[PDB]
C-alpha cells in the first residue's frame, strides 16, 4: 500500500509515502514527493523514461 | 451563486450552474462550459481581453 497525492493546481501525482502490515524494513520504500509516471504499458512507475 | 466546476485531470475550472433567489431574467448568468479565468486585479472573469 502506498499513498498518492494529487495536486488540487497543477493536475499532478506525488509519492507521500507508504504504509505495509509487515515492517518491510523499507525494503520497497519510493522516494517521497517524487513525480509519478505512467509506463507505456499503463502502469504506474516513477521512472522518468 | 455561480457553481464553478474543476476538472481534477488537469486542474481547469468551468462555470456550470447558476441559482438565483428571484427569477433575475438571467441577467448574470454567463454560458455554461465556458472556462473562467482570473482579471488584472485577482477577480473571477470569464472574458480573457
Amino acid at each position: 500500500t502506498v499513498s498518492y497525492s494529487v495536486n488540487k493546481d497543477n493536475g499532478s501525482v506525488t509519492v507521500a509515502g507508504y504504509a505495509s502490515a509487515t515492517d518491510t524494513n523499507k525494503d520497497y520504500a519510493p522516494a517521497i514527493g517524487t513525480a509519478v509516471n505512467v509506463n507505456s504499458a499503463g502502469k504506474i512507475t516513477t521512472e522518468t523514461t
